RNA sequence: CGAGGGAGCGAGACCCGUCGCCGCGCUCUCCCCCCUCGGGGGGGCCGGGCCACCCCUCCCACGGCGCGACCGCUCGGGGCGG
């Protein structure tokens, strides 16, 4: 698992080229010339009398609602809050004295 | 300031992915170096010739200078008729 072979000048633009990546990644010399009804799917279990029963994993629902909503289109761009990139103001640096305005400690001075 | 649309209503096997695009990151090749919360970063693997970086010669385009040939206007000398 190598790192990125080319740096980034700006967000979304490669540094050298596509061909310089062909040379840098060494795509040359990296050529890889590479030219039911009988069996149950996934049951597990047995039984004592009569043989071994076949269980069903994730059985069909016992109840169906009268109507349901259709699926969405995934929005193509959404990430969870944990995956978000954290921002920070330049003036906020460790050791800086801060003024808290909204909390019950209103107008108080605090070390960051 | 706004988000306004919703390409799964199957039985033994998903109640989901994603199309085109710039690409990139890695691996089915090999390594090395740096910083250590294994990750990140960096150097890469190799020959080639076009655009073209430093010296040369061709064809064309443009402008200027000089030379030669042809068409034109006009200033004279000579002869003819007037």
């Amino acid at each position: 698992p190598h790192c990125s072979r080319n740096p980034v000048l700006v967000r979304g633009i490669g540094r050298y080229s596509r061909s310089a990546m062909y040379s840098r990644k060494a795509l040359y010399k990296r050529k890889y010339a590479a030219p039911v009804l009988a069996t149950v799917t996934k049951p597990v279990g047995g039984d004592k009398n009569g043989g071994t029963r076949v269980v069903k994993l994730r059985k069909m629902p016992r109840y169906y609602p009268t109507e349901d909503v259709p699926r969405k289109l995934l929005s193509h761009g959404r990430k969870p809050f944990s995956q978000h990139v954290r921002k920070l103001r330049a003036s906020i640096t460790p050791g800086t004295i801060l003024i808290i305005l909204t909390g019950r400690h209103r107008g108080k001075r605090v070390v960051f």
